[PDB]
């Protein structure tokens, strides 16, 4: 009943009004406007009747362009004359009086003015650089590389380019990846204009949080690394340009033809690889990048509704509010959703309801600079969060497309997600009498089971990362997305993410955003109020069987080497079998618990709460102290994607090219052994005696 | 009432019979006799009525002499003729038919036959090597060094000798340190004969457990490091000799006179330092050490009495049973105590009692080889132990001397220790109508408070180490000790630790051993059965104030450098003040808890249980992944001693001699900041909201 009142109280029109109110001005992390927005959210939470709503600050390293030394890329001739220089642009229609839009840049780029020959490196993925070096005869050492955005997180591209020896990397938005067919560019449609460039940071933090204070919250007194030693800071310049400018740089590239169609984007240029130019005054490319890194105060808003029975157990509903410009999709659509969820919980409170456990609401700052606000607060509060948290539900963008739902969560949460989506009306045209679960199932069926909707593994990409990958708190993300060959959505991280874009092109009725609010809010409600925490551990058992089969299958091409080096997956399969038995027995006992015996209920709830924690190894993964989950990690090739059995996967990846096979296969054996132990230990936490 | 029945049921005569029964034969780890002893303990626990008693095994690296390539030290002349060779000895009187006594050796010594000039290095402490190099003009590089046992753990001596460049280290027992005045050598008295040598391992494990499997339990499937990479294995030979042989080696040392009386032991030799000989055929010293390292199965016995109310909360009573020879003091006096405690808990069970929480009884194997059995079981069971354990009470030697009690424990346990000692009769002559607390107070008053008995900080030395220093489980150790300039007790780790030694010289009535059994058992009982866990966190607050003053005082000699490098202790003192306030508030709330509300009681018990855990940093201390407690660690100079604020202490130690002062002071700032954060976080765990 109460769940229905929570869901039914939420209104599309309220989400619309919140979104309009938060998207009139830019709200970049570390700027006065994003502090004002924090205070507005805080005022609203107090009005809604939350028990607390406080600003919690940190002083973390941020990065901004230098207003008096603007960044650019140029082409010079052999006489050092600048022949072309990249450029810039007015605010979107209606925003003419907005004066502090940050120009395009890649936060945390190194400073410098490298000059050299240009080489096109496709998406700058690991496989693209392998191809260049191993198949194409191209040496990127000492070159400036140009890569198209898309497919993977941009910091991975920069890491890859550094490894390949490039001295600078230019990123651009190819219309193949950011221009949907038969749609007009903004403002007439929702596509990316050729003058616009995508902002975004290019760190490789691997879960560290503020670069200067890995492991510990960035308080006033806190020891800071020297900036030159900041974690994840790239060592070459990086800058983004739009496709009009990229076309000019790519047009006269010479050398080898593109190797196959998968390397050719959509511009009217050959997509030859370089190095060097042909057919032109075009002689060398230069970058000039002089962004400033500076310690800057950021502010989270953290509020609570204290539990009436288990105040020392938490469900976290957290979403970022900092944007690159107006951020009407990212994150402000999620900011509006979070406010409407908080308002609805306040309405329940007004009629005398209080949750069983405690809800923590959080509006995070500086997500765009490396998940900084959410990570520093996890670092501050780790001791209470790791011993008391039930789950983390994110509230970043709600409306990245208008096709269907996309959910990423731990297997613990699959059952609850499917249950709740069955009870929320579908917002989709043609599904007027059906549930969200029904439309989602039709539009995105699971590859492993055709009669369930797809749910993806957690890697990174938003503020749940430290909660799940470092602390082992069950996490979930849900939002509307596209069906569509473009990456993200066309105007992602540009000036064109405006309220008008969302209202006109994405979700005019706000019904799709409403459905996402209802699901996020209902997840928090069931996790915080149910007497027995609504996880299912047998779904985790089945997931482990799938992951074990997958990593074993990846090893088959090396079967002879497994034999010769005495590598076996037997202990991993044995642990998975033992875990399946323990999970079955646990659920058999759980249905017998005496619901009227509070300590009996609390003991089994502690087993449900602590199961995800069992997968966290304090030693971390190789080279990555802050990714500690043995079953999942963000991919080392693309932090946006989750990878299963990451220690094993990274040990076996490209193993045939390792210099020392005996050493390489011993590392595979190491990670197989760690994974077998960790699963067996997790199974041990479920045992009755 | 029940506590009194537990204590009063224990009998001195039963401890005596157990001790006699377990000390007839050697019971070295990894040998058949110590497996037989495990099975005997298991049979007894089942007879006593424990709910379970199982053998839990691991396969870990152990080290033994080679029966067909005996170790020795020799002196050769310039013609390579052996002039002297160290030797060996019959079993003690009454043990003539015992055939498998392991000869003296230092387990895990490197193999080799180094030859060189000899140098005497006193106790081979850090300060002894500083003196040699910085004051005395002695260069130990390329020398064989001879050090007397005592003052510090022998593995620290070996680490120090390796750092100083020695190519081998001979250890010996000087009568200054192992021969008590006016006492006869065994068998006529309890002193060390000149033919006897002290066994013991010489690893530098820093909490790792089995050298081949740091971090993970050594199961059948487990990945193992290559033996050459085993953690803590020294790289030079080490071998122990008795004082008759050491006298021969020291007699003709030449070079500089001993620098002061603190370098001169008690033998009739000059204690000149070397290098080299004078006044003799004595030309060079050789070692010949060829012990075998081999993976060997070890067995813990692990038993339980399941709790009736909180079966998912644990109090661990653990003690080792492996010895070097008969081990009548170490550990077998503790083995006999543990059996008598288990028997008494069984007697309570026979009359219908069951504890509130679960007792775990453990008889550990291979403590003498590096705390191996207890550490591998902590590594196996870490996920349940870290989330559920209340405390660990050790049960190693009970009777290291006959003067008074020595207790080492976390501040959480001070109040309970004082309470229980007031209710146990003193076994001491002259104290027939007084409590153990009263005799202990008279004989060993605390330096920080003259009206309380001394309680020491926890470092290492026995099986509590991983539980406290890695996992943050409140731990305590209690035993009888000496008053007395000798180190340990004279026959420590020799063939002469016999039942006859204990009965004739240490505790003929067994009353002192009985008092230790009563205290260990009463500690387990109160921790496992009290509705509210009996810790006091204000005592921890007071301890932190003392430790903060101590480390700040140590910094005063560097006051100018603190100023010049911007180093301040302000945040540490601020955290300590905040912790004191939080601990006061917590106890003010604790007295108000509704004892009839099980969830209210469980929430506050979880805060008491999880407070010690808050001090554990998963990143570890510098260079030491497995010492994680920020308030205490085993000293880096002597693992037997506890050091407070170890990260700060090691950063400031000898700082005036660091090559780079800017870098060195930044590391001091780092560790001050980590300590301030950790204390503030621990304070946060106590907060109500
Ligand atoms: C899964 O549980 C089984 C049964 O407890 C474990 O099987 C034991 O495996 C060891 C070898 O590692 C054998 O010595 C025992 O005989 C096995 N007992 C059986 C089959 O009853 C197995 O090790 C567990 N898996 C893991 C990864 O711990
Ligand atoms: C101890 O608690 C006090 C009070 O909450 C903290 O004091 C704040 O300290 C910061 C500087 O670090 C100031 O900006 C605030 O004005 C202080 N507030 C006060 C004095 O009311 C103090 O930081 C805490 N200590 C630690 C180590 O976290
Ligand atoms: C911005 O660039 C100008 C011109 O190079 C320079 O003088 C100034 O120091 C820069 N600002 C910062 C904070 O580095
Ligand atoms: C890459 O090119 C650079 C040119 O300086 C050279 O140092 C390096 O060895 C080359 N590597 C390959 C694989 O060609
Ligand atoms: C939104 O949905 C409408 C109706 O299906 C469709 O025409 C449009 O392309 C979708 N918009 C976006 C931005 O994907
Ligand atoms: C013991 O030493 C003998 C003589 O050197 C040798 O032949 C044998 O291999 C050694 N045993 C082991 C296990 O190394
Ligand atoms: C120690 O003596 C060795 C002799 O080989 C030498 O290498 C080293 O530099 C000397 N150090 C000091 C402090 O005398
Ligand atoms: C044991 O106590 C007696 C009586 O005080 C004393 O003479 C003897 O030295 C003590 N024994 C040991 C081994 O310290
Ligand atoms: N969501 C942002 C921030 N970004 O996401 C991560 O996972 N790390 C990181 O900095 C982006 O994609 O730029
Ligand atoms: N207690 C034993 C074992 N030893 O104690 C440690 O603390 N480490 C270690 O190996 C000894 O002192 O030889
Ligand atoms: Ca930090
Ligand atoms: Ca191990
Ligand atoms: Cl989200
Ligand atoms: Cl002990
Ligand atoms: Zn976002
Ligand atoms: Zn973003
Ligand atoms: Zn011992
Ligand atoms: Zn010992």
């Amino acid at each position: 009943s109460i769940r229905w009142k929570l869901v039914s109280e939420m209104k599309a029109e309220n989400i619309k009004s919140f979104l309009r109110s938060f998207t009139k001005l830019p709200h970049l992390a570390g700027t006065e406007q994003n502090f004002l927005l924090a205070k507005k959210i805080q005022t609203q939470w107090k009005k809604f009747g939350l028990d607390s709503a406080k600003l919690v600050h940190y002083d973390v390293l941020l990065s901004y362009p230098n207003e008096t030394n603007a960044n650019y890329i140029s082409i010079v001739d052999e006489h050092e004359t600048e022949i072309f220089k990249t450029s810039l642009e007015p605010p979107p229609d209606g925003y003419e009086n907005v004066t502090n839009i940050v120009p395009p840049y890649n936060a945390f780029s190194a400073q410098g003015m490298p000059e050299g020959d240009l080489v096109y490196v496709n998406y700058a993925r690991t496989e693209d650089f392998f191809k260049l070096e191993r198949e194409m005869g191209i040496n990127c050492t000492g070159k400036i590389v140009i890569a198209r955005y898309g497919k993977i997180f941009r910091g991975n591209k920069v890491k890859n380019a550094m490894l390949a020896g490039a001295i600078g990397i230019i990123l651009y938005s190819d219309p193949a990846d950011y221009f949907a067919p038969e749609v007009q560019p903004y403002p007439k449609g929702w596509n990316l204009p050729g003058t616009a460039a995508q902002r975004g940071n290019v760190l490789n933090l691997n879960g560290a949080g503020d670069p200067l204070t890995p492991g510990y919250p960035a308080k006033e007194y806190t020891f800071r690394l020297d900036v030159e030693e900041g974690v994840g800071i790239p060592r070459i310049p990086v800058h983004p340009i739009g496709y009009n400018d990229a076309e000019i740089l790519l047009r006269y590239l010479g050398g080898i033809a593109p190797p196959d169609k998968s390397w050719k984007g959509a511009l009217n240029v050959s997509y030859s690889i370089g190095p060097g130019f042909t057919g032109s005054s075009f002689r060398k490319v230069r970058m000039h990048v002089y962004n400033i890194n500076k310690i800057t105060r950021i502010y989270n808003v953290v509020g609570t509704i204290r539990g009436s029975v288990e105040p020392d157990r938490y469900v976290i509903l957290g979403g970022h509010r900092d944007s690159w410009v107006f951020g009407a999709i990212d994150p402000t659509s999620g900011v509006a959703v979070l406010q409407e969820i908080a308002r609805s919980f306040g309405k329940l409170m007004s009629k005398g309801w209080r949750p069983r456990r405690t809800i923590i609401f959080a509006s995070w700052d500086a997500e765009e600079f490396g998940l900084l606000g959410s990570t520093e607060w996890a670092e501050e509060n780790v001791k209470i969060l790791q011993e008391r948290s039930i789950a983390y539900i994110n509230s970043d963008s709600s409306i990245e497309g208008n096709y269907t739902l996309r959910v990423d969560c731990t297997p613990l949460l699959y059952q609850l997600v499917y249950k709740l989506t069955k009870e929320i009306p579908s917002p989709d045209d043609g599904f007027e009498s059906k549930s969200l679960y029904e439309s989602w199932l039709e539009k995105d069926p699971s590859p492993e089971n055709k009669n369930l909707p797809r749910i993806n593994k957690l890697g990174s990409g938003s503020d749940f990362e430290a909660y799940f990958q470092r602390l082992g708190i069950a996490s979930g993300r849900a939002r509307y997305t596209k069906n569509d060959k473009y990456s993200s959505y066309p105007v992602y991280h540009t000036i064109y993410e405006t309220f008008e874009l969302v209202e006109k092109f994405y979700d005019p009725t706000f019904k799709k955003q409403l459905s996402v609010a209802q699901l996020r809010g209902a997840l928090v409600y069931e996790l915080v109020d149910s007497k027995i925490i609504p996880f299912n551990i047998q779904d985790y058992a089945e997931a482990l069987k799938n992951y074990a089969a997958s990593i074993y299958n990846l090893s088959k091409k090396h079967d002879q080497q497994l034999t010769d080096h005495g590598v076996s997956f037997d202990s991993l399969f044995s642990a998975v079998k033992n875990f399946s038995e323990a999970a079955s027995d646990f659920h058999k006992r759980l249905i017998q618990v005496d619901l009227n015996n509070p300590i009996a209920v609390r003991m089994m709830n502690d087993q449900l709460m602590l199961l995800e924690r069992a997968f966290i190894d304090p030693l971390g993964l190789p080279g990555k102290l802050f990714y500690r989950h043995i079953i999942f990690a963000p991919s080392s090739h693309n932090k946006y994607a989750g990878e299963s059995f990451p220690g094993i996967y990274d040990a076996i990846f490209d193993i045939e090219n390792k210099a020392n096979s005996r050493l390489a296969w011993k590392e595979v054996k190491k990670h197989i052994s760690i994974a077998a132990f960790t699963i067996q230990a997790a199974a041990g936490t479920l045992k009755e005696v």
